[PDB]
């Protein structure tokens, strides 16, 4: 027989992995929750909080964003397309933030965590901003291992939504720094492929072991109030292939349900 299911319940059933979705419609407070209080791997989405931590310090220290970091090639791990290409000159802290957020540059992430005080310093910034769920435990690339059960390097979809709203829409950061984080995160798959055409999207994607994809975004549909979204999909087999189409489908269902 046919079993009536919600759109997300049907997507979950058809995808045969573990799916987490949180969304917030800021026009009316509506929340979408699909396993939204279970932990999922952060992967590269920690970079939103790490860049915010840099920016909060930059508000009090005008030398920080233009500070040039000289690094050797063995100081940037595999997965560092931008920092590898500038190893001869070094890069500024601002350039590293852009590279970490826009290009998933893992060396840039580790260099910035060196400035901040390690993954625990990223966690402390989350905690001070009001997020008591987020935990970053490891450096690049091990933070992306995404092993089943493991709570290291995780958060819940609903906490991911709340933190992203505070950072990009709320008052965690000064307005100039909020704008800068937004600009870094706005400069084709996943959430971007599921939102209505013409939407403005500020987003960060992460990927990991166990075929994990985790993505967070603020979405401004054309002439519509912003929706905050967090999606994570992770699979049973350690060598599984990422399924960015599942993330796109979850984003299409959630933004369609709110609009």
């Amino acid at each position: 027989a046919h079993v009536a299911r919600s759109e997300l319940a049907a997507l979950d059933k058809a995808s045969n992995g573990r799916l987490g979705v949180a969304a917030l419609d800021t026009s009316n407070g509506t929340r979408i929750a699909h396993h939204a209080r279970e932990r999922f791997p952060l992967c590269g989405t920690y970079a939103v909080v790490a860049a915010a931590a840099i920016l909060a310090r930059a508000s009090l220290d005008a030398s920080l964003l233009p500070r040039r970091i000289l690094y050797r090639r063995y100081e940037v791990v595999a997965g560092s397309p931008v920092t590898e290409s500038h190893v001869d000159t070094g890069m500024t802290i601002a350039q590293l933030c852009a590279a970490m957020l826009q290009s998933g540059d893992k060396g840039a992430g580790n260099l910035l965590m060196n400035v901040l005080g390690g993954p625990q310093a990223v966690t402390a910034f989350a905690h001070e901003s009001g997020d008591t769920v987020f935990r970053l435990d490891r450096w690049e690339p091990e933070l992306n291992r995404a092993a089943p059960g493991d709570e290291r390097d995780t958060s819940t979809p609903v906490a991911m939504v709340d933190t992203l709203q505070r950072l990009l829409l709320g008052d965690t950061l000064q307005q100039a720094q909020r704008a800068q984080l937004t600009d870094w995160m706005t400069a084709a798959t996943g959430i971007a492929a599921g939102v209505p055409p013409g939407s403005r999207v500020a987003a960060k994607r992460g990927t990991g072991g166990y075929g994990t994809t985790t993505e967070v975004a603020v979405v401004w549909p054309p002439s519509r109030a912003p929706i905050v979204l967090a999606v994570s999909f992770t699979q049973a087999q350690a060598d599984a292939a990422a399924r960015a189409d599942v993330v796109a489908s979850a984003a299409r269902i959630a933004t369609g349900a709110l609009t």
